């Protein structure tokens, strides 16, 4: 509920962990829409998130892990993609501790439910 520092907004759009989601993604390849450029972002989540030591991934530290290669701006493409698909909700947060401002939360979608 409460984005706690070390983040700030300087983090960008938050991604929740899920090892659950290491198995979705293979499954979410069976679903209209899902495109190689979108499971690039997935899979980038899920490996950046063996390091997470909060439970999220930011869209700053998946910059970090491509050494640069993909900006903030294709990120962004490829999560606009993934939402309209149905992969991922989308949760505003706050910090709220002594900082105004929300950000993204972005869980993923379990598939059985998503074919609901």
């Amino acid at each position: 509920r409460l984005i706690k520092l070390p983040r700030t907004h300087k983090d960008g759009h938050l991604f929740e962990v899920s090892e659950a989601a290491i198995d979705w993604i293979e499954q979410y390849q069976h679903f209209k829409g899902v495109t190689k450029s979108i499971v690039e972002l997935l899979n980038l989540i899920s490996l950046r998130g063996l390091r997470s030591r909060d439970g999220l991934v930011s869209t700053t530290e998946l910059i970090d892990a491509t050494d640069g290669q993909l900006t903030r701006a294709a990120i962004q493409q490829r999560l606009r993609a993934a939402v309209a698909v149905g992969l991922f909700k989308q949760i505003p947060v706050r910090f709220e501790e002594g900082l105004a401002g929300k950000t993204m939360l972005h869980r993923f979608i379990n598939p059985n439910q998503l074919i609901s």
